[PDB]
C-alpha cells in the first residue's frame, strides 16, 4: 500500500494532492525503521482514501532529505495542500502518529 515517492514524482503525488499526505522517511540500514514499518502500513490501510501514505528511502532521494532537513530516520512528515504541517522524528507511539493524521481530517 505504501508507494515510494522521489524528486520526479514529488510535485504531483505530494504537493498537488487533494488529500493530506503522510511521508515516511526510512533507510535500509536503519534498525528502528523495522519497528515503525508495520505502524505505517496499518495506518495506510486504515486511512485508505482519506490520506495518501508514501515512503522515501533517504539514500535514494538525498535531495528530498536535504530539502526537508531529514537529519535522522525514521521520520514522518504530514503535508496538506502543498504545506508542511508537522515533522515527527524517531520511534513515537502509534497513537501519537494517528492523532496527527486525525488533526488533518
Amino acid at each position: 500500500m505504501v508507494e515510494e515517492v522521489d524528486e520526479n514524482s514529488w510535485e504531483e503525488k505530494v504537493l498537488k494532492s487533494d488529500k493530506p499526505v503522510v511521508v515516511y522517511f526510512w533507510a535500509p540500514w536503519c534498525g528502528p525503521c523495522e519497528e515503525i514499518k508495520p505502524i505505517i502500513e496499518k495506518l495506510a490501510e486504515k486511512y485508505a482514501g482519506k490520506v495518501r501514505v508514501y515512503r522515501v528511502d533517504v539514500d535514494k532521494a538525498p535531495g528530498i532529505a536535504e530539502k526537508y532537513n531529514i537529519t535522522s530516520v525514521p521520520a514522518v512528515l504530514i503535508f496538506k495542500d502543498g504545506k508542511l504541517l508537522k515533522k515527527l522524528f524517531g520511534v513515537i507511539p502509534e497513537e501519537e502518529l494517528e492523532k496527527w493524521i486525525k488533526e488533518v481530517l
